[PDB]
């Protein structure tokens, strides 16, 4: 079916939660052998949330390459993206190193640094130009160049320095502040225009590595961002805009990261933004 009246159809029906829940019956199942090994227990910060073993990112070290993130490849829309978690105090140089490594210019961060009153990320990057981060256990150094604060999300430019090399790198830095502490927001508006500045940037193309993502757990408003993307974009490369299946996208997805889009409010928030979306694109 189409999307938008499909859309309603589920709406007057109230099936969200039948919908969702065969999306998780036929989802991908894949071994995460790597993620489980005791010696990683302190990198991951939630024990039923792991990365693939066969799409997970390598770390170029040879004590330990684990990292708790997965490379989520789109093949018809030719669209790459990093999805992680928020990083922990004893990850924040893996972190970082990842960025390095994987040569990507931007950083997507979808939760703020403490919600519900607990925390759900480390805060690891700079707030003042003058104090500086440096990760000593991967050898880089983080500096605030400038911070650009609006209503609903923040863009700050940061400086990656490999101290080993003395090579530097300007970071852009996409930061939305205002997905509520409950629930999804009530209109998809804000999320889009944060999504077309996220790709002005140049952070979503070819030229550069993969876009690094990240919420608390890196599935679900993490899911709803590229997902919402990639369908947007396939509905611009296609003849026929209609055919595109915001569910069969999704379960491909999650051939390369469980457990993308974690409530049936974020599925049907992710139809209402590429519903919209599609409209002002033209
Ligand atoms: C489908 N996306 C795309 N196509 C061509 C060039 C760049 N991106």
């Amino acid at each position: 079916m189409e999307m938008e009246k499909e859309f309603e159809q589920i709406d007057k029906s109230g099936s969200w939660a039948a919908i969702y829940q065969d999306i998780r019956h036929e989802a991908s199942d894949f071994p995460s052998r790597v993620a489980k090994l005791p010696k990683n227990k302190n990198r991951n910060r939630y024990r039923d949330v792991s990365p693939f073993d066969h799409s997970r990112i390598k770390l170029h070290q040879e004590d330990n390459d684990y990292i708790n993130a997965s490379l989520i490849k789109m093949e018809e829309a030719q669209r790459s993206y990093i999805l992680t978690q928020g990083p922990l105090p004893n990850t924040v140089g893996h972190f970082w190193e990842m960025v390095w490594e994987q040569k990507s210019r931007g950083v997507v961060m979808l939760n703020r640094v403490m919600e519900k009153g607990s925390l759900k990320c480390a805060q690891y990057w700079p707030q003042k130009e003058e104090k500086e981060m440096i990760f000593e256990d991967t050898n880089l150094k983080l500096t605030l160049i400038s911070e650009d604060i609006k209503s609903y999300y923040t863009v700050r430019q940061l400086e990656l320095e490999n101290l080993t090399t003395q090579e530097t790198r300007e970071i852009l830095h996409f930061h939305y502040t205002t997905w509520p502490d409950f629930g999804v927001p009530e209109s998809p508006a804000s999320f889009l225009n944060f999504l077309f500045k996220v790709r002005e940037s140049g952070s979503l193309s070819p030229e550069h590595g993969p876009v690094v993502v990240h919420c608390s757990a890196g599935i679900g408003r993490s899911g709803t961002f590229c997902l919402a993307d990639t369908c947007l974009l396939l509905m611009d490369k296609r003849k026929d805009p209609s055919s595109v299946d915001i569910k069969k996208v999704l379960l491909e997805m999650r051939k390369f990261r469980m457990g993308l889009i974690q409530t049936a409010d974020q599925l049907r928030f992710s139809y209402l933004a590429v519903i919209e979306g599609a409209k002002f694109i033209m």
